[PDB]
């Protein structure tokens, strides 16, 4: 993997997130003042726990769908076999949408994008998850303090999605390969940035994956309870 390969892999992601990162950040900056109402948050406060999940799941949903198609135009992630492509985005869509989410969140009043207006915490009252919604305000706050560039979060998500530790791979060192090439790209791009601080300044792995586990148990049973 030269030069020439290492420079076109950063390109290729960073055009592949432009493409996919479904709200731009302008439009998501642009919408900070327009902030729900206290009538709003009380309307939101008083939907039943089953529509705060049909309304959420929606919402995943379709930032799901945009992680599929992040991960297709990837070159490399088409290469690699059926069952490898589906254990990556099984494992790893909700985790990129998590990340994907500090954008769409703002620090100075702790404030997220939802159904088009900025709202807090405890706009998800009914669903009674508070401690789980309150780790990923937390995750979401500590991400922002690093001011991700579009490009950061397109080569930081890529590196969240091709990960060769998922259990159920079949085509392991195709993957590792792809990951470590990702990896140099990744810390070439910030080399050339002046952006090398951040590095020693981002999450250990296991958080975002723990955070995960912890959302992926929560919606299975809202799942169980009340299908979509
Ligand atoms: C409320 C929520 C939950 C927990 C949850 C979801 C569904 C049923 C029960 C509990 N998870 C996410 C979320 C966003 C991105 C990833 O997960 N949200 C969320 C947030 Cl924090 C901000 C804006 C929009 C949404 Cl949907």
């Amino acid at each position: 993997a030269s030069l020439t390969e290492i420079e076109h892999l950063v390109q290729s992601v960073c055009k592949s997130y432009r493409e996919t990162c479904q709200l731009r950040l302008e439009d998501l900056l642009r919408q900070r003042s327009n902030i729900f109402s206290r009538e709003e948050v009380t309307g939101y406060q008083r939907k039943s726990m089953w529509e705060m999940w049909e309304r959420c799941a929606h919402h995943l949903t379709e930032a799901i769908q945009y992680v599929v198609e992040f991960a297709k135009r990837l070159s490399g992630f088409m290469e690699l076999c059926q069952n490898d492509q589906i254990v990556l985005l099984k494992a790893g869509a909700m985790e990129v949408v998590l990340v994907r989410m500090c954008r769409a969140y703002n620090a100075d009043n702790r404030t997220v994008f939802f159904e088009g207006k900025y709202g807090g915490m405890e706009l998800f009252r009914a669903l009674g998850c508070s401690e789980l919604i309150s780790s990923i305000f937390d995750f979401s706050h500590s991400l922002s303090a690093l001011h991700f560039s579009e490009d950061e979060i397109a080569l930081y998500t890529a590196l969240v999605l091709i990960n060769a530790h998922r259990p159920g791979l079949q085509e392991k060192r195709k993957v590792e390969q792809l990951q470590y090439n990702l990896e140099l790209a990744f810390h070439h791009h910030l080399s050339k940035t002046h952006r090398q601080s951040i590095l020693a300044k981002l999450p250990p792995k296991g958080k975002l994956r723990s955070l995960c586990s912890q959302h992926v148990e929560r919606l299975q049973i809202f799942q169980h309870l009340h299908p979509i």
